[PDB]
């Protein structure tokens, strides 16, 4: 009975990656970089704040599972110290907020395990998954799931509109946010899904 | 196995109210007014932004149930227009963040039903329930439950610490927030509970 709203590059499968544990450092297509505190440079480099896709496939050295979906995850890595701000992915949809409708936003959240060239992947920065109408956060899961090194869990965000919602007709949106509340301050997302169902 | 952390005036039962549907307009004891955008006047009046307790007992004209707990609920009413900011209740606890511990914060959220002297109680401003360590929001439920006129639902907020959490030893805190994202822009809370359990 719930209808899916299509999401562009919903599984971070674009771009295609050939080598397990390789990654990009440029915003994945379908998404924009959400960067209210100007943490992410326009000219991207490894080992500085960035986002992109990572190939989590057979033989990965940094996870205890494959990607939740397909080959790739999407990641946001912030090198600034905890407390410096929040950043992540945003996607504004063509779909608009409808009255007497329940929205269900689901996304898998994970993080690296282990260490790399002296940088520990122990610890987690906190995540927030947001459903938007216009620039309003209708509903969000601020860090309620415990995200273990190298593993993913599914976040569920729900919003129910009324017949007189202030935000009716505004574009729906999704944000996937690195809260930078601790280190290691990289975070992964995959398999974004959004459904709509009329209320009874 | 989960241990309760005591909360002062956890059910907004203080002060005691004699008459059903009567209310106070002063901060309930045990709590402070969270008011980052300076919406709430120090000199309180009815029909302006305020908070207090309300007696939701037999014969109430504005609910479809009694208070979730005891006689009273705690409310936050904001008369400013949607988008003006957020405000609510805060309580900072003596308890501090411990390592390898799961925290479970539960609170009932509700709102008035009907109308009063020309002001409609239709609509809802959005809620957020926050668990803090120091000034950090560890975990929050931003408006995931649909809160029907005159009824309450239970919000659950969870956080799991690590052995190296940045915020270990900082005071735990609770915020109960009116998001002022729509009107009618009054919101109720009751029956605040916080438990701790060691992780396996
Ligand atoms: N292949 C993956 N699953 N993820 C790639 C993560 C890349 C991300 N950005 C970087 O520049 C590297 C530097 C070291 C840690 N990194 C990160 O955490
Ligand atoms: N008795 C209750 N359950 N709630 C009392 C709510 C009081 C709160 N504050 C006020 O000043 C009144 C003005 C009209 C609407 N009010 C509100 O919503
Ligand atoms: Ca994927
Ligand atoms: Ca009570």
């Amino acid at each position: 009975s719930a209808v899916s709203i299509p999401i562009n590059n919903a599984g971070f499968e674009n771009p295609f990656m050939d080598v397990v544990d390789d990654y990009t450092i440029d915003t994945p297509p379908g998404w924009t970089t959400y960067d209210p505190n100007n943490l992410v440079p326009e000219k991207r480099t490894t080992w500085t704040s960035n986002n992109g896709v990572g190939y989590v496939g057979p033989g990965t050295q940094f996870y205890n599972q494959l990607a939740p979906e397909g080959r790739n995850i999407g990641y946001i890595y912030l090198s600034q110290n905890p407390g410096s701000g929040v950043a992540g992915f945003e996607q504004c949809l063509d779909a608009t907020l409808e009255p007497d409708t329940k929205y269900t936003l689901t996304v898998d959240v994970g993080a690296l395990a282990g260490t790399f060239k002296g940088l520990s992947f122990a610890g987690f920065p906190g995540y927030r998954v947001e459903l938007l109408a216009g620039d309003t956060v209708l509903a969000a899961d601020h860090n309620n799931l415990f995200i273990k090194e190298g593993e993913f869990k599914t976040s569920t965000v729900t919003y129910t509109s009324t017949a007189k919602d202030l935000h009716l007709g505004q574009k729906l949106g999704i944000r996937l946010v690195n809260l930078l509340q601790d280190k290691f301050s990289g975070l992964d997302f995959d398999n974004v899904r959004l459904t709509t169902e009329p209320t009874e």
